[PDB]
């Protein structure tokens, strides 16, 4: 390892054209002084490998406003207003890419793996390829994504994504000792620790520099051999993107709590689904930026920019809680270890098809199609039963973009909750009282079977 | 997590014929209750994956002795006169498997990917096929690996592996709290920890139970989630299987001289690793070790003997300042993604074009590659191969084409014997460029099973001072 006290000579050397490999999760883990660093030595035509696009000022924002990005390699894309101007131009080139497989892809870049196969993306756009990467200024596609090839293994189907390299990495981190081993905070883990691993020079900036024997050698989260340069970081300025501190969607929420069960290990979407965990029995929450062990928001003092939830909301944890990476915790989700994922979404198919990223009128499917991609975990859709105009939701093919196919077991609406199956369709397990089959039926785009042991649809008291 | 008092209770349930992932390298960090569990319930005709199999009369070798083992799939038989025996003569079935494939196979069972691409075992029996998994009672194969599939990306060959998953693992480790998160001592780590992740249920011995809070939460090694039967081992022998505590010589002296200041080395049994005593204190290398260690230092005296704490040879080893510790499948990242800057190592023979062997002599030396085919495996890392000019009865060993299993194709950049030092291309082949002070070319030509260059520039060998 290479000590710089100067975070612009540690970068100095990146040639225009470069792919640069940026750590961060939202403005958590953001090599917020080495992006500051490219910004005075100007390097341009970068591709930037990052998992998302800060905001319109801070993290890979900044180096969208002084137009030195050509393309991105990200999972989502939003609260970016610059990004979404010069996407819509024809300035920038973009791939959405699923957020576990960016973790995996970038993992494989540092290990040797030039390609491996994952569940997560079959049967979406991300294998069928075609979607615009690139426009040109008249609205005209200039560049459109390739397909994945497609393969079956123990009777599922998988596709092939291939390794993510890297020129140079942008990581930050907590503390490194005087050898170069490096350790990370919270959720500011995340991209930065795989990212260290898979571009031919790495360069880390981090908060405090320790003594040689400060980290037990157990609990070195990047080893040296990993960090080609360090830098202490000038200046931190601690960002949070937001900022939280402590009828037919509380009938929702109120169903959707019955779905947790003592010891269950899940994973709750924006919205309905987190909002069902306050009426919660022991229940781990993970978190698909690192965290297991999520616990309620934070009171002011307790506030970290380190820790947030999914949703990029100041979180805390629970006692017993863990932090890990991000390709750990995408190997956790695509492994089905979760026991349950629950999430909403905008349309569900007859046999379980999901469509819950993208509405033609853009911003990436971040984790969402990692975290229906494995069987082993039960899917459960929490949302309303019909939309606009009392247009069907659930019915017999989508027709927006699927996030993943076959992959919901359990639809909870507020006023029917549906078992799902792949081969066998959908049946009515429970009826809201009041409301009749024929009701259901009026506002369902698709036959159902009748459970013989159908019950008023339960509240969480 | 559910937690048991009693081992046998929390393996009760696994059925003859199980696949039954076991961790541990060599002594280090296995799952001795867990086994001494097994070896009281009886079960049989196991499929047990294991990077090896302990010692004769301990470890996973003592369900070779009680014939609880159907199958093994591991990297390296080791000292275990028994595992060899019962392999040899048609008793055991034996998938050898590269170090770092079976390290990767298992975190891709634990992590929702079925199969990947790599280079380990590219141009060896791994990706041909013919490796004898059961023997006949003659020394014929019974039962031969089948190929594996090759595809090429960015130029270069690699070969399919598929992941690996079993009923159950057996896991060792040091500490759990009592929420069921895990911690790993040292370089008991290896295996255990993606062993952890990759089984219908995972079962995990500790030596202590701690309350929640005990750990950091960055410092968990393995979250609960993973952690689905827990028990506190009754009994910690604390066994150690190599107690190492503080022209061949021409050899290390020259193999010396391949050290760079700020180099990250993997250093094989014998020459390689004697020659890192002759390293300069005004240089640093850095040692790194297959079963997940990173800064190797001397070997310990007495009072700084750990069980948690050996090399890849299996001796008991200490750790320089700033080192680190990593799982098994991180080591092989490490490896396979040509993080080592040098690979030193012996063999028995090497091509003109750099092709090596060092694994297996048929119906002779059957024990596995062990982390050979991966240390070999990038072209990131420069591969220099120590060893003695040539073998019993003049026999040589460098020549055109090996005679002997490959444990990589065009692999080896430098051989270094008592005699010469030649520069390998995998186009236009050797070329001598030192030469052992009193020899001539001619001795080289008599010794030497090929043709080869001579230097314009050719010098006496050179030997660190
Ligand atoms: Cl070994």
């Amino acid at each position: 390892t290479k000590f710089y006290t100067d975070a612009v000579e540690a970068v100095k050397d990146i040639p225009n054209g470069a792919t640069v490999l940026v750590g961060g999760f939202g403005l958590c883990g953001i090599p917020e002084n080495l992006i500051g660093a490219l910004l005075k030595t100007g390097v341009k035509e970068l591709t930037a490998v990052s998992n998302n696009a800060g905001v319109d000022n801070f993290g890979l924002g900044l180096l969208l406003q002084s137009k030195q990005i050509k393309r991105m390699i990200s999972s989502y894309v939003g609260e970016n207003a610059e990004f979404e101007r010069q996407y819509l131009a024809g300035e920038l080139e973009v791939e959405l890419t699923p957020q576990g497989t960016l973790a995996e892809r970038i993992r494989a870049g540092g290990a040797g793996v030039p390609a491996f196969y994952t569940s997560t993306g079959y049967g979406t756009l991300v294998q069928e390829g075609g979607s615009p990467i690139k426009y040109n200024k008249d609205g005209s596609i200039a560049i459109a994504s390739k397909p994945r090839e497609v393969r079956e293994f123990n009777g599922q189907h998988f596709i092939l994504e291939e390794a993510i390299r890297g020129d140079f990495a942008l990581v930050k981190a907590w503390k490194a000792d005087q050898a170069g081993n490096v350790t990370f905070r919270k959720s500011a883990r995340n991209f930065n620790l795989p990212m260290c691993k898979a571009a031919e020079t790495t360069v880390v900036e981090v908060e405090e520099i320790v003594d040689i024997g400060s980290f037990a050698p157990e609990d070195i989260h990047i080893p040296k051999i990993y960090v080609h340069r360090l830098v202490k970081g000038e200046k931190y300025e601690k960002r949070i993107e937001r900022l939280s501190v402590r009828n037919v969607r509380e009938r929702i929420i109120k169903r959707a709590a019955l779905e947790f069960e003592d010891g269950m290990y899940a994973n709750l979407g924006i919205g309905i689904p987190l909002l069902a965990s306050n009426f919660i029995m022991t229940v781990h929450l993970q978190s698909e930026n690192g965290i297991l062990g999520l616990g309620p928001y934070p009171l002011q003092n307790e506030v970290d920019a380190d820790l947030i939830n999914a949703g990029k909301e100041t979180v805390t944890v629970l006692p017993g809680a863990s932090y890990f990476s991000s390709d750990e915790s995408f190997a956790m989700i695509r492994g089905g270890h979760v026991n349950l994922t629950m999430l909403g979404a905008m349309q569900v198919s007859k046999y379980g098809d999901l469509a819950n990223w993208m509405i033609p009128g853009v911003k990436g499917m971040g984790g969402a199609m990692d975290l229906v991609s494995s069987a082993k975990t039960k899917v459960v859709v929490t949302m309303e039963h019909s939309a606009k105009g009392n247009a069907h939701k659930i019915m017999e093919k989508c027709t927006l973009p699927l996030t993943g196919k076959q992959c919901v077991n359990r639809i909870i609406t507020e006023k029917a909750v549906f078992d799902v199956d792949r081969k066998k369709g959908l049946t009515l397990i429970e009826l809201w009282e009041g409301l009749t089959v024929d009701d259901i039926k009026k506002s369902t785009g698709c036959d159902f079977a009748v459970s013989p042991k159908l019950i008023p649809m339960q509240q969480v008291t």
